[PDB]
């Protein structure tokens, strides 16, 4: 019941008390781990609010206090009358900050306490949440110096009024099938395109272009909206060595936000609550262009850097690998955009680990998304053993918005 | 209850259902996952139950299942267990057994291999020497003069615990290290301990940085006796680059024959403490643990400096580069050698292959993709993006505690 965590590589032990605090369930079993899946009323309401409220209460040095037991008194009142209830903006911006810091799968929590949250709940148009995404997109970018943010809309009332940004990701590229049978642009894209199309997006069929936004407002049918182009940082890939690398014309854009992801906080949801760090330099170069389902440049790559591309045991793959991630990583900096290698990011996090521990009791951990995607064993995660648990308050997926609307 | 698994590469769905076959526990809960946790004397009150699962199984799978020599079979060591506590498998369930077990083996990326075994029983063994003989001739058999093949040879069963068989290496074939007295060691630092223990046992070590561990052998519960193994049985392969010629300077080599040596396997309830195994490696294992784990012989840096990579940030991916063209020169001089070595593409998607070719005739396939992952280069291997579920079942291959923890001397 209490747990200890072995670093392999160090020896060093740490002791898990926080687990005992979870809340959700796993998908795991004593008889089976799901470890790698991928995708495992006002009676519920007050005890959420109130686990919710002891926990900000705690944090603040004000646990059983008036004011504590005032807010109590004051939010099950409110839950009694609406049925729902508001959180007061050092809550929500506690709330937000927390659900990063629970987040078991993100190997960049070190960050958490520094975020800046931009409360839109005042928002009731989809054209205000535009412009409230294109302040955010700006703010977050801040010329290359990137600074991580979230911004949130109204959370759920009785679900048929739902805010929601459609796109998985505030900035990302269209996919096209094409009649030559291949995919033009990123493949993982296609079908949320083809719903901007039958909207009545008018699309450039190229290889990089910057999806619109598809913005719903209270329920309301979606609408579309094109983040100025002038917000939008992108980066042309180039290699330090190799001068044909820029000939396959490759970039990628600055802002990684993620659009598509629930907050839950204190028992309230926000179905629109988009985010933004800044990347690891794996994320692109590793899984948005090497994976086969996306941009899927090996191959090409590997014959530019003329490699035995007979057998496997060449490693030609795993050459190509390690030079277009250099690449990735040589051209953000050239350009002042952040970014961090999966090195820096991984001894980070063991840090972050190692205070969260000794401040907190634990700290929630996905090993299987906490090892980057290359060259695992020589980061220091992965002689780590992590233990995964779920936390409140937190950010969960949510089916995409289309299987579920109601046009 | 049908689980399904996905692989977000390809879309395919698989269907698991072999998992309601299993029995022993996971570590996980429905609170808390432990998947990437290293490690999360019987009664003849269980023993029957747990034989009787086995030989089911066994019946079944030679389609006897229900038959007069089945029904006999269960008769048979129901009177055995009753009367001497304990049973005897039959070479055919030895051999059943010990396949089983590495089938069930879920972090076993080479289990497409698992059908082709050779089981050297000897139950028969009473003493150190004997074992000594025993696992020279699995050695011989299993290196086949670099064309490796695939073996166990497995000693007597654990009666009392008092009496147990064990092989107190790791592996067969290993590198001693030696701690210095100014902190830095010498050799392979992963065996430190136990090659102080042979030291204190009478080994005269050669101290040098890759020197061949003498056995510790343990037969019926006795202390443990040195034996080397004749040198002429132990391959290695002196590691170059194939562009590189420096790297020949760098002094590396490596055995040919993994063969783990401390695991416990457990069929139909009996314990078999003295098991060792091998089969041949995959290039990572060397390449990339063995040689560039801070831990182990840790050369990322010297080759780093020898192909002169900026080395004054990790944004220049100066590791990852040295850590590719390390384990091009493993796998390059394992083929240059002739001795059998799979690298880590060909190796993940054979185990692909056979994956979905258990779930179409087993029902299942349990993986733990913690350890079946490559440790360099994951996602661009085809098991990164195949979700696996992981679950136990036997006959299988356990961890146990190192016996210099729990062995009783007798002096
Ligand atoms: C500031 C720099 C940041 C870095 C370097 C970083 C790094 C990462 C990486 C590499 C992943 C794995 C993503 C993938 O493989 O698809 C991840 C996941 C995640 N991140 Fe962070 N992150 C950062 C900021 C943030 C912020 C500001 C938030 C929220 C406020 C956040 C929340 C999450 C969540 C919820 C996941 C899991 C997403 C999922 O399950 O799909 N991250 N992070
Ligand atoms: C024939 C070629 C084989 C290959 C290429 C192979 C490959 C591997 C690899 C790479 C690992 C991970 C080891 C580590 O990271 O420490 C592993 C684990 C394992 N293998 Fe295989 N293996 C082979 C044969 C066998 C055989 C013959 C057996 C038993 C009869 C076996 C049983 C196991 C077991 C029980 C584990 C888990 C070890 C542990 O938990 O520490 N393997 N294998
Ligand atoms: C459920 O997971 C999937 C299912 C299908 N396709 C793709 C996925 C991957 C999910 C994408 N999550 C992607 C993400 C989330 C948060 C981040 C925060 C910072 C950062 N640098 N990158 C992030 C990247
Ligand atoms: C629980 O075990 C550990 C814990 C911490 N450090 C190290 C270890 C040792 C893990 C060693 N597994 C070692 C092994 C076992 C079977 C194999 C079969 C074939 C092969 N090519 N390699 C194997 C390699
Ligand atoms: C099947 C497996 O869970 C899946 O491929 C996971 C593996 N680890 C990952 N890790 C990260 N960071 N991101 C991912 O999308 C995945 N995908
Ligand atoms: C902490 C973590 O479980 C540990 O480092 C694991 C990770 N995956 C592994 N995978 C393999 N094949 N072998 C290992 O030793 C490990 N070590
Ligand atoms: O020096 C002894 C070690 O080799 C030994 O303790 C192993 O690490 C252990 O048996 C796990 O394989
Ligand atoms: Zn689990």
């Amino acid at each position: 019941r209490f747990l200890k965590v072995k670093n392999w590589e160090t020896d060093v032990v740490l002791t898990d008390t926080l687990h005992l605090k979870s809340t959700l369930e796993t998908g795991c079993t004593e008889h089976i781990c799901m470890g790698s899946i991928m995708l495992p009323t006002k009676d519920q309401l007050f005890p959420l609010a109130k686990e919710f409220l002891d926990q900000y209460y705690s944090s603040i040095k004000r646990f059983g206090s008036k004011a504590h037991m005032d807010r109590l008194e004051e939010v099950n009142k409110e839950i009694e009358s609406t049925s729902t209830y508001q959180l007061k903006d050092t809550e929500l911006i506690y709330g937000a900050k927390h659900a990063w810091r629970n987040a078991s799968r993100c190997v960049g929590r070190i960050q958490w306490s520094k975020l800046q949250v931009f409360d839109a709940r005042d928002c009731t148009t989809a054209h205000g949440m535009f412009n409230y995404i294109c302040n955010h997109v700006k703010y977050a970018t801040n010329k290359g110096n990137l600074r991580s943010a979230i911004t949130i809309f109204p959370q759920r009332t009785d679900g048929k009024h739902d805010f929601r940004v459609w796109n998985s990701q505030l900035i990302r590229y269209a996919g096209y099938k094409q009649p030559d049978g291949s995919t033009l642009g990123d493949p993982a894209n296609v079908q949320f395109t083809e719903i901007c199309i039958q909207q009545g997006w008018k699309a450039p069929r190229g290889r990089f272009d910057v999806l619109p936004l598809l913005l719903q407002a209270n329920g309301n049918d979606p609408e579309l909206f094109q983040i100025p182009p002038e917000l939008v940082l992108e980066v042309p890939i180039r290699h330090p060595k190799f001068d044909w690398f820029k000939d396959l014309g490759l970039k990628w854009y600055g802002l990684p936000a993620v659009s598509n992801m629930l907050l839950e906080i204190g028992g309230l949801e926000f179905s629109a609550c988009p985010f933004s760090g800044w990347y690891m330099g794996t994320e692109i170069g590793v899984r948005d262009y090497c994976d086969n389902s996306r941009y899927n440049i090996l191959e090409e790559v590997a014959k530019k850097m003329d490699l035995d591309m007979r057998k496997t045991s060449s490693l030609w793959k795993d050459q190509a690998l390690v030079e277009i991630n250099i690449a990735v990583l040589y051209s953000f900096q050239s350009d002042k955009v952040t970014i961090v290698d999966h090195h820096s990011a991984t001894e980070s996090f063991i840090k972050h680990m190692e205070n969260e521990y000794r401040c907190r009791g634990g700290c929630p951990a996905d090993w299987v998304w906490i090892v980057p995607p290359m060259s695992g064993s020589i980061t220091p995660v992965f002689h780590q053993e992590m233990l995964n648990y779920r936390l409140t308050p937190s950010f969960e997926y949510q089916p995409d918005p289309w299987n579920t609307h109601v046009w």
